[PDB]
């Protein structure tokens, strides 16, 4: 059953690389996983606040790096996206991450941009729900929040995915993408998106008019590889208001799609609204039917 | 001398374009009456009124526009109708030794128009950053409007600045920038920045909540380089909600200038509010006490 969480061996590390996190939410999230069994480490910089975000560079650093420290940690689940994730890329020891024990990084949104350098480096990651969604189409947020102990486990390597379009085909390469708008908002930097040829391409957004996603996905794709992908895959699009305009998401999806000979996917129940069902991040995977699965 | 609200003669023929966002019918007459009741001849071209989406017409028809308004041997200056989002999409397609075998023409306009201001730059072509032509068919807005006429005539030199933060000497440089979110959308592609070694980054922006700024302002100052730059120019930031964020725009922007040890300044009456000044894109300029002067 999708709503039954799998036991996470060993513990997991809390961290807040992003936005500030309310203190309410922090104890609700935290009580939620003692519910479950969940042994956590919490980082010593968590209720930090500079500004809208959880701290300094600086704090958010010591934090992420005290992670890798410990030998007894497993996974690594971000509190909380928003923003401020990416401020971290120019500060993190990568050496001292490819040392420590596998130990997957876990969240959305903003924290897409850390999920892809991880995946530069060969660190593995999940995209999925941060940790503070425990402390907030109910029974579809519980699964969704259950699939991340689920994928730590092993025991979920599918999800269901329609083709738009196109002609039948497999599709079969490397996992990557997420949140549109923060991944546009890396391109010309060192944080942006790794995107090795044949990749299959996710995308999922919140809260943009039409004009401001086609905008980021132009930046995105002008900034890649885009012709060697080997698939553009959405996954929700919530809150996005259309304001009149004549064309659909989708359309305006698809000609981009069409432009670079890729072909587009679409209805993958990953991003922010009620589904938001965990995936491998960097990990390779197959388009074939209607599933992609790992 | 003559009042900021008195316009200079326009020679020859000003080309009208639309290369980002499609125009409203009224507000294109209006303009042209505006043009008429000031004596400027001009010439719209043949896809100004078109629409697709929110853009003006297809990557094809606005390009067709903007390659005509210089095989055209009697313009003089290429008025943008408006911004909006849309005309970094003409750059792939743009046959920039048609532009330059051309006479100079100025290329005129302020918000997404920036991303053109900045590629003529790097290709030596003239530009200004003021209003977009449709501002005319909507006391400092119409001051800003007869600023455009005025500079083509090259009668102004100046505009008011304070200082705010980093060093107070003198610093001399190509004047570069415009919109911070619509540069910072470029960045990564063809069309990012053009910011040689010790411009005057000028930055204004619209409707943006503090964390967006920031985020924009982080992706333009890592994507070029940033260190090297000879100051940061505060033009207005119009209705951007503060929200009860801890930290004001002058400690934010404040704290980036100082990340990049460059000087800072405000107060230059260029952006989305009434005052909207003209100034010279790319031109050499000095920035010293209370003015920038060109």
């Amino acid at each position: 059953s999708d709503q039954t969480w799998q036991p996470i061996d060993g513990r997991v590390a809390l961290i807040a690389p992003a936005s500030a996190i309310a203190t309410e939410v922090l104890e609700a999230t935290l009580r939620q996983l003692e519910v479950h069994g969940v042994d956590y480490h919490l980082g010593r910089h968590v209720e930090a606040r500079y500004r809208y975000l959880a701290g300094t560079v600086e704090q958010r650093l010591e934090d992420l790096h005290n992670a890798f420290d410990m030998p007894d940690i497993t996974a690594v689940w971000c509190l909380r996206g928003g923003y401020g994730c990416g401020q971290l890329l120019p500060g993190l020891d990568w050496g001292r991450l490819e040392a420590a024990s596998p130990r997957p990084l876990i969240g959305f949104a903003d924290i897409s941009v850390l999920l892809s350098a991880f995946h530069r480096h060969g660190l593995p990651a999940i995209h999925g729900p941060v940790a503070t969604g425990l402390g907030l189409e109910q029974q579809e947020r519980l699964a969704s929040l259950a699939s991340v102990s689920r994928l730590l486990a092993g025991i979920d390597h599918e999800l269901p995915v329609q083709h738009l379009g196109g002609h039948k085909q497999r599709v079969e390469g490397a996992l990557i993408g997420g949140n549109l708008t923060a991944l546009a908002c890396m391109a010309g930097t060192l944080g942006g998106l790794h995107a090795p040829a044949g990749s299959i391409l996710v995308l999922e957004d919140v809260g943009e008019p039409y004009y401001r996603l086609e905008r980021s996905l132009w930046q995105l794709l002008e900034s890649i590889d885009a012709r060697q992908l080997g698939a553009i895959c959405l996954g929700s699009f919530t809150d996005c208001p259309r304001k009149e305009v004549a064309h659909s998401l989708e359309r305006i999806f698809g000609e981009y799609a069409a432009a670079i000979e890729v072909p587009l996917y679409h209805h993958l129940p990953s991003g922010h609204g009620a589904q938001n069902r965990a995936w491998p991040y960097g990990k390779t995977a197959v388009l074939e039917g209607n599933r992609l699965r790992w």
